[PDB]
RNA sequence: UUUUUUUUUUUUUUUUUUUUUUUUUUUUUUUUUUUUUUUUUUUUUUUUUUUUUUUUUUUUUUUUUUUUUUUUACCA
RNA sequence: UUUUUU
RNA sequence: AAACUGAAGAGUUUGAUCAUGGCUCAGAUUGAACGCU
RNA sequence: GCAAGCGUUAAUCGGAAUUACUGGGCGUAAAGGGAGCGUAGGUGGCUCGAUAAGUCAGAUGUGAAAUCCCCGGGCUUAACCUGGGAACUGCAUCUGAUACUGUUGAGCUAGAGUAUGUGAGAGGAAGGUAGAAUUCCAGGUGUAGCGGUGAAAUGCGUAGAGAUCUGGAGGAAUACCGAUGGCGAAGGCAGCCUUCUGGCAUAAUACUGACACUGAGGCUCGAAAGCGUGGGUAGCAAACAGGAUUAGAUACCCUGGUAGUCCACGCCGUAAACGAUGUCUACUAGUCGUUGGGUCCGGACUUAGUGACGCAGCUAACGCAAUAAGUAGACCGCCUGGGGAGUACGGCCGCAAGGUUAAAACUCAAAUGAAUUGACGGGGGCCCGCACAAGCGGUGGAGCAUGUUGUUUAAUUCGAUGCAACGCGAAGAACCUUACCUGGUCUUGACAUAUCUAGAAUCCUGCAGAGAUGCGGGAGUGCCUUCGGGAAUUAGAAUACAGGUGCUGCAUGGCUGUCGUCAGCUCGUGUCGUGAGAUGUUGGGUUAAGUCCCGCAACGAGCGCAACCCUUGUCCUUAGUUACCAGGGAACUCUAAGGAUACUGCCAGUGACAAACUGGAGGAAGGCGGGGACGACGUCAAGUCAUCAUGGCCCUUACGACCAGGGCUACACACGUGCUACAAUGGUAGGUACAGAGGGCAGCUACACAGCGAUGUGAUGCGAAUCUCAAAAAGCCUAUCGUAGUCCGGAUUGGAGUCUGCAACUCGACUCCAUGAAGUAGGAAUCGCUAGUAAUCGCGGAUCAGAAUGCCGCGGUGAAU
């Protein structure tokens, strides 16, 4: 516990805030709640399509949110059935229309996030950390990340005693600000335990 | 028995001349030390064996007892 | 000159 | 014609190592005993 | 996995090459006898013969049968029985062979010895002698110290020391030379001279002719200490005495000091007696020293020693390496896990001390060698940081605030505990918070889903009660679809369950501290090593930096450093309101966006023809311009299950839930952070200046009036560059106080109020009047700070109805070193 937040610190030099609205000092509480509020929902509802950057813009009470996920089509249902119900779901606990635009990941193994949810899938589908770790490096290294870094925190194989296995390939500097490293942190429920899962994908300048 | 020596702080020792209680070691609190020693700062601490007696005042002067040491306790 | 221990 | 056919190692000293070196084990055997059957 | 058996125990061999004949070792792991001489023994040169014992071959006799093995035969198969073979590695007697061993005859010279000439040497034994120096004694001069130590003191000295000079006595050792130099079997042996005496080295000739090597027992010699008898006795010095040091100091240091050290003659018989390496022989790259000879032309060569390197080979590695630990041979000694133990007992030796030979029980799964990586050292070298030093100001003493301990309580809720807990979680406990105590209560429950019964929810009410709660009366009849009805909604009907700040941070995630913003930490490939590993990453510089350059069996890379980010320092551009004011202006300040500049860029030197450093110019800024954020691999089973999430454990009319009151605010006490002071560089009373940043509808308030004041009423402007908080204080001028516990300090207490809030008793903050406590500069000790810093002075904000001396910021003045 060392570490700044490769997001946060980057929140102002290369990257960007996933939430752009303006507020007054008394309304701004209020809308960070029910920002946080749909967050959780959406993370929780879309928990098979995998959504990783979603983002929330509210221009004066109408909101667009932007889902970016590596699977649209089932999110999105057929013919958009799926969609309407979540934009309603949506405009239901916010205050007026939430127009849910939603992009594509055209690469699922850049995706920090992606990489994080699909290791710990496999932990707690009982797959070996380590098979899984290094599948994850394959896949980033030969999908084009110019560095990738995974880190598995806990009770890895049932192992009484936690521990932290990481793997690093490419160059992946945090130190750098102009960097463009992508991050997650996710958690795998186990059944001894949780596992955690850091993922830092290093793609440029 | 006897004659001398005395008995005082936790201990072991100083007083004292009628007008007061002492070092040292402790002990307690601090401080140095990662922590304990050591060390350094502070403190606390005496029915002066007891009991009559004299004095305005006694641990101190008288008398008794009581512990302590000694030294004696011999002749048939 | 004088630093014992765990 | 034949009597000419036979040879395995492991654990344990160290943070780790190689060596030394003891201890221990896997085998065969019995005029056997004991326990369960 | 075995199976009518399966396990255990006992016992033997195996594995164990762990007694090694096959088939081990002894430099450092256990192990070379202290060294020699030599007895028994073992082994042993060349040539020509003899013999035929060993050896080899053949034959014969025997080596019982059974068993083992081979080929078969009979039991239904098999076990079992059985025929014939093979074998029985042996012994005996004859015969043959003669390479080797033995026994012999003759011969030989190469191993080993002899005679003769030269040479070196601390080889040994006995005498004598010399010169320095110490000590003692006797004198002359001389006067107050000497001596000793890290300091001292003991000690010596005015009865005359020490110093200096002159005589005398005596003992021991032999500076310089002096040297991995010499000699000796080892132990050892140093002045010089004589005597007695051993070995060695060397050139040639002659001679003997294997006379040799090793060697159990045995004998001899054998450092130092020690023992006996007799002498000696200067210095040194066990013991011993005193002085110091120390907690103690039977020590180390100091001052003395006896045995002993010296001699003679004897004992002892041991040493890390070491090269931790038995002796002897042969052979096997080389290079450079040195000692004693010799031969040739200052060198060359050859010998016997004595050293340093270094192949092959060897070794576990270190290392050895013609002076082997290499390649072989002869003989001897020794080892067989660590302790017990080189001990006991018994011999033998000894005057004794003791030596020598040498077990066992028992006990433990290790004990060891060499090397590797770290860490550490009262090891070495180099370097950095307010680490010290140089300074400034504090803390520790007072009162108060706050936190913790302890104590006390019904409870004083829980966590944080060396740095890196203690104004920490808590960015703000009257109720609430709240997790604790007392009492009053509820049980699908305050909260989610499954459900079916009525109703739009929702509003206004009465009483009882501290409240939670309990019992009752009125108004309203939703909306979309419409007779199934639906997003919400009130009271349960029950099972799932919910709920838990209950436990385990030592089951965990996430988050954080810390070493430490220290400069490190690794990896791939290559190479080296049996290997753990190494190299890279080390070295010469240089840097804030594993920063950079150059070397280099390394070549590269990654995370760290730096840079990219924010703020400040100068300028330019766009823009000019609610900002600004030089002459409505578009100058300026300012505001807030985008850029410019700074790069060791230029100059001079130093530096390996480098990196880099030193100084200079220009510039607002010069070398990282100042400040921040950014915290490598990892370490502390560091902190947090009470933010949260979570594995497991635990409670479900209760450890869950609701309400009122109380507590978290108690104080013999102790500590940690602070604030206010102890005053004159100041207090007080008048004037008069100069900020920044932040907040304001969950509000800030112009102004007026009332009040001593906190505040109260009316009212105005402002979601703010507009109005406001708001006046900045320290500062400057004048007066006064005149060193006093005061005109300092402002705790504590009494009285009266204002606000916030349902509510100020526990337990709020301010205001006013009165009181006026300790405190006069703070022990041991200890902390922060290197420049707009410390010190000091005010001003804002978060949390917040109210409640900062804490926290987070802002500017003013402004050092010392």
């Amino acid at each position: 516990g060392q570490k700044v937040h490769p997001i946060g610190i980057r929140l102002g030099v290369v990257k960007k805030h996933n939430a752009n609205w303006y507020a007054s000092p008394k309304q701004y509480s209020e809308y960070l709640i029910n920002d946080i509020q749909v967050r959780e929902y959406l993370r929780k509802k879309l928990d098979s399509a995998m959504i990783s950057n979603i983002m929330i813009e509210r221009p004066t009470g109408a909101a667009k949110i932007t889902i970016a996920t590596a699977r649209p089509g089932i999110v999105i249902g057929k013919k958009g059935e799926d969609i309407e119900r979540l934009q309603k779901e949506l405009t239901k606990m916010m205050g007026v229309p939430a127009q849910v635009n939603i992009e594509e990941i055209t690469s699922p193994d850049l995706d920090a996030r992606l990489v994080a949810d699909g290791i710990g899938s496999q932990l707690e589908r009982r797959v070996m950390f380590r098979r899984a770790m290094k599948r994850a490096v394959q896949n980033s290294m030969r999908s084009g990340a110019k560095g990738i870094k995974v880190e598995l925190s806990g009770r890895l194989g049932g192992a009484e005693i936690a521990r932290t296995e990481w793997y690093r390939e490419g160059r992946v500097p945090l130190h750098t600000l102009r960097a463009d490293i992508d991050y997650a942190s996710v958690r795998a429920e186990t059944t001894y335990g949780t596992i955690g899962v850091k993922v830092w994908i290093f793609r440029g300048e």
